[PDB]
């Protein structure tokens, strides 16, 4: 029924609703994600430097987007990307990094970096990632996990057009 | 009628400064029919972002928003309009001429910009260059990309007074 | 006895006090033609960081190091084990700790310069001549030594967990 | 008479001596570099940013350097460079310019960049400057102020060496 | 070049802490029989102070001592010059700076523990094998050693040491 | 099991309440010749520490001891390891950490009043019946219980004990 | 009658300074032929305590002393009951209450001197004329009479005295 | 007109630092082996005290002293007085009244050192060169002079003193 989009992390207080939204998304993620290990996935949503975009239904969370905003470097990264299972090919991934757009736009930060594996890249090509980083490697070589093996991808976004 | 150059911008910390704002906004908007309104209202109105206001008997009739980027030593202009009646008076070259003045007193010695093929003539004669010396490390990511504009670099001369 | 590691810095504590000055003791004992007092300048920098390996609440080795984020590098300042110690793999130890450590921070790259008198054990820990990190990145960072042989580690990443 | 180095600056928080002095070098770079307007040196030297280093004797500003540290790039550019013309070729200048370095030796910044007329690069040359500059020009283009014409140069200096 | 006095101690700035370092070093090198790790906590230690000697801003000497003015004496707890400065006076201006510090604190007493090649400059220093503070005064306060000589020095506050 | 080690005394939480009580039992019960409310005055006097021997939460052991910084000594008061965790080195840790304490604090000289059952245990830990520290010093301070034989450790402070 | 000890000093209430005035008075009427104006002084002393004894809220004797805990002991400066209620015991209680309260102190010695009408009353309270505390400890401290024969009384800790 | 008043640097008005600068130039002029920085150090020192004898708002003498109350005695550190006011009984009253003042202070014993210029004053004053407080009370807490004579005062607090 009702959909609503939020932005939410821990920060250093949590709504007693906030916090488990938090697990919930670490349950997604977790699920959706099962070689990625769920006490790095618990770190990373609960960790204050990181944000996630929680994707809610009926008061309950069927997905998210974490993300750690660089501002001083001028982009993002993508960390984890899930709808639960029942859920997908609905649109609710377009939605959510529409979304993630809008929300970054607003705080002109205008490029995200991800690392792609082979079960998801077909997703992030129809959300406009290319292969073609133009960040110089020298903006993120210290500061983005590097999940060798998976392909590094990168998205500009368009301040000037309207992405919700 | 008279004529004053203010820079201003939205604090964090007035109301003549407020409805300056919104009238350069208004301006910016009618001589960029492309740029949508809410853009140029997003940055007109961001704190990080500065307007200098060119202003006749308390009027706003031009101005060059811009922003300043001064841990990597470099201005990014953003917005440059003149009100179309005022146009072809010289007001365009006394505002950057104002701007870069401003930019000698805190140091800052490279503008960059991106221009159309109907802003590049202007941009030429206010001294900026097809050659980009400041490094793309430095400014991608920091400065709004324009795919299918050119990019433009002025550099400053400190030991010059430009107004 | 007893084996700790511990990554400390200047500010701190007594304890953290005492274990810097012990290791640079132990840096300039083992490494007597520095000048004491521009090792005691680093290990006292608060942008240096050391490895220090504890026996028995003893600085027995230790690495300092200076973590250059905005370059994905590091650069190995000092490694030493004291004479009495040497030779038992505790070199190894605090070079897979300094690695485990950089591995969770996303650096993934080591700058050193090797004399005549180290460049073997730094060669048993992975390093190289062959410096693939772009001079454009590390010039101007790391203090360049004419005589001594620029060496370069490369680590793997891993997933925490 | 008695000779005092002090590093001064124009900081966030003011003293009359440190002021008086920062007069006094200003008054001393402007009459000794005459092509710089005597405005430009006043903010510089006045601009909390830079530090001088001033040579005092018996309570006189007789020369200084004036230096902006710009320690996230490695290196510090030398801004001013003066000797009242009545304490020149006694050593003052090289005086100046050891104490420089070992200020700069303690506080691990390793990198010398300055500007040199055809005028002064001899002064330059025998402090150990050279022409050779191994910093990347990425690096340091928009950081220290350029001024095309004059000779772009470079000092090392050496961490381990008693400069004072 | 330019030699300067001062006494410092733990208890806290950067050069302050590197001349401790310093000091901590020329001991430790002086002293090998010392293990570094009880010198670096007796002069980290804040009751313990040193007088450092500086020449052109290098630490090449000094004296690390304990002051205990209830029971009316100073313990000397580490006196060294360093190796290629020595035999130059320093030591004795290092120890005279001492007593004039200890005129103005009205501590009148030094006691120290010597060992056979330390007892000669103690000596010229106008310490004595005579020990006039009672036993009952010094023992459990100043650190003992079995084998080396207890030595005392009085000190005159009517008398210019510097 | 896990096994800790904590300075503890009355000046106050009830993890802290309930170990004096537990040490005032094992004491009391180790020696049972002793008046019960005298060790208990003791044990929760405010001048008076205990080193708490704690295994799984359980108190098994401690000393009870006495700092006369003034006079430069510590008292040994009761020394306890409960029956069934003794003869397993558990009273000669508790004894080096009370050294490394005192090291700490310079106090280098522990005072014991030691009985026939005890003299073996201080000798191991190297207490002796050659006093060195002057009656003047601690006559008065400590109680001298007839029969009871006079013990003295010196500590050295270069050494680590722990 | 109703009997109580309370242990009062000054440096306040009204109660306690009309008992210090009646102890001034039993002191001093015992005692003709100390000035008057000296038992008031130490009486009043903020240095001194005074052990009351009460009878039906009436002053009947008491015992005037000074704690010295740096020493390690305490002076007994004057004890009084008067005429009426002497020969019934009160000098032995208040000698009782008085070892009982320095005993929870940590003080375990008295001094003091006894000219030759009271001396055997100090015998009978465990005073002798052995003195083991050394001169150092007390001479100076506790005011010594030409005439008086010092005493001392040793307390044991472990020994219920009331 | 004869004034006495008790007067120190206690960290004082500008007439008590004009008295103490008056003191000082008194014990100056009167004891010119002392150098008179070291008289101004001791005079001006916060821990010791001066009785000062005021004539018409004018110094005529004092007697600068130093209260030890931890080791229970005070030491007698100057006693001058103008050479014209000499031999009137005015160094006898300052004598007195700094007893009647020690007396109301417990503390019972002056210790000094005279040259043979100055030992029959003090023999006049009640002091003896049989001394009863032990050397290890005061060696290292009054300032020794070799070759003077260390003399001592008994006090009496049941007398007085003025
Ligand atoms: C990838 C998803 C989050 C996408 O969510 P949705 O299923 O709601 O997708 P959507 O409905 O909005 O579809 C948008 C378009 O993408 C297409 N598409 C192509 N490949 C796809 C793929 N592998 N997964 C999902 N969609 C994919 C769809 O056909 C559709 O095409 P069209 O519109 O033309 O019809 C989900 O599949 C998921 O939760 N997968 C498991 C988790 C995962 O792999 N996450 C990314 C890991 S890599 C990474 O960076 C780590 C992380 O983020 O977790
Ligand atoms: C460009 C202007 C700001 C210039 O204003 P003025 O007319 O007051 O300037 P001026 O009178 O000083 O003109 C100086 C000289 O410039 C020369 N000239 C040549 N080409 C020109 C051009 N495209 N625009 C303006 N002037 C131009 C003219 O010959 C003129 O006369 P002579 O040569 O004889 O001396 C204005 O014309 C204007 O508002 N234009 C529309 C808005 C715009 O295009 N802004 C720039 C892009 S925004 C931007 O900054 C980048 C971005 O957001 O992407
Ligand atoms: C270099 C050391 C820290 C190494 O410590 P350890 O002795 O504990 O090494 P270890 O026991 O773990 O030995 C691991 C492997 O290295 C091999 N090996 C080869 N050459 C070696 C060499 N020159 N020194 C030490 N080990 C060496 C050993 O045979 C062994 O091989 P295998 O196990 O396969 O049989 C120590 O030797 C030392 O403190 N030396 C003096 C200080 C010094 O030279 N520091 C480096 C300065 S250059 C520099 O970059 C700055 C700095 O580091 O200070
Ligand atoms: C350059 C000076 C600061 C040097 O000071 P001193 O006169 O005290 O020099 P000194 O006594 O220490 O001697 C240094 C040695 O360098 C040699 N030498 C060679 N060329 C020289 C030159 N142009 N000026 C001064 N010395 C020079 C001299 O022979 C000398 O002796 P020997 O040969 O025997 O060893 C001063 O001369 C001065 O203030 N000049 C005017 C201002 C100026 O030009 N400043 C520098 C430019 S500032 C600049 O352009 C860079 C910047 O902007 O920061
Ligand atoms: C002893 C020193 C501090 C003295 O320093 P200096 O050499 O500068 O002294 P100086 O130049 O003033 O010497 C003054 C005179 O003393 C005489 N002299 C006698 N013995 C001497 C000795 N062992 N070392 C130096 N001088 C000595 C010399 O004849 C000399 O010349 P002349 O007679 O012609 O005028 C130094 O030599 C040193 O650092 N030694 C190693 C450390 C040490 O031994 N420290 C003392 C123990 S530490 C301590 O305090 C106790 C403890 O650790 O328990
Ligand atoms: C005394 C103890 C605390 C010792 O504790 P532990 O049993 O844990 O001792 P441990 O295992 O660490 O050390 C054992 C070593 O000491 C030697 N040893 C010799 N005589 C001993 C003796 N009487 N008790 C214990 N050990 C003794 C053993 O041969 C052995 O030798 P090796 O070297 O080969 O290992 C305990 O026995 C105990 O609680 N006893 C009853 C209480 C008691 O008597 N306390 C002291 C009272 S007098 C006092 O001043 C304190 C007090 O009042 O309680
Ligand atoms: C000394 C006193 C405080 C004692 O007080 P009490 O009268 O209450 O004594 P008490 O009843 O408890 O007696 C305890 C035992 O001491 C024995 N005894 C021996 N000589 C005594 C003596 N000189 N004075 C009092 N009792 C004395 C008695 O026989 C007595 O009985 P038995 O032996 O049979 O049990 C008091 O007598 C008094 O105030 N005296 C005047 C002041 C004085 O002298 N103060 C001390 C000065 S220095
Ligand atoms: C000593 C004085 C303070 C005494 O003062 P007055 O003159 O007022 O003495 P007075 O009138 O009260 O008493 C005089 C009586 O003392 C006797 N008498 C014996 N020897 C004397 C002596 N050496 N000095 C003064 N009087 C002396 C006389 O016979 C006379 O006898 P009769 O009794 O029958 O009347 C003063 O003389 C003085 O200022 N002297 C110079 C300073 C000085 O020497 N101060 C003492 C040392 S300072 C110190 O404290 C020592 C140190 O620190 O080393």
């Amino acid at each position: 029924g009702i959909i609503e989009f939020h932005v939410i992390g821990n920060s250093l207080k949590a709504n007693r609703r906030v916090l488990l939204w938090l697990v919930g998304l670490q349950n997604v993620f977790s699920h959706q994600l099962p070689r990625m290990p769920k006490e790095y996935i618990a770190r990373l949503v609960f960790d204050p430097k990181h944000k996630t975009l929680a994707l809610i239904k009926d008061g309950r969370v069927i997905g998210g987007i974490c993300f750690r905003m660089f501002p001083t470097q001028g982009f993002t990264e993508i960390v984890f990307c899930a709808v639960t299972s029942n859920e997908q090919v609905k649109g609710y991934g377009t939605h959510l990094m529409n979304h993630l757009k809008e929300y970054h736009i607003k705080h002109n930060i205008l490029y995200f970096l991800t690392y792609a594996d082979e079960y998801a890249i077909g997703y992030f090509k129809k959300q406009g990632f290319s292969k073609d980083i133009k960040v110089p490697k020298s903006r993120y070589l210290g500061y983005i996990k590097d999940y060798e093996g998976a392909t590094l991808m990168e998205c500009e976004l368009n301040p000037r057009i309207p992405y919700t």
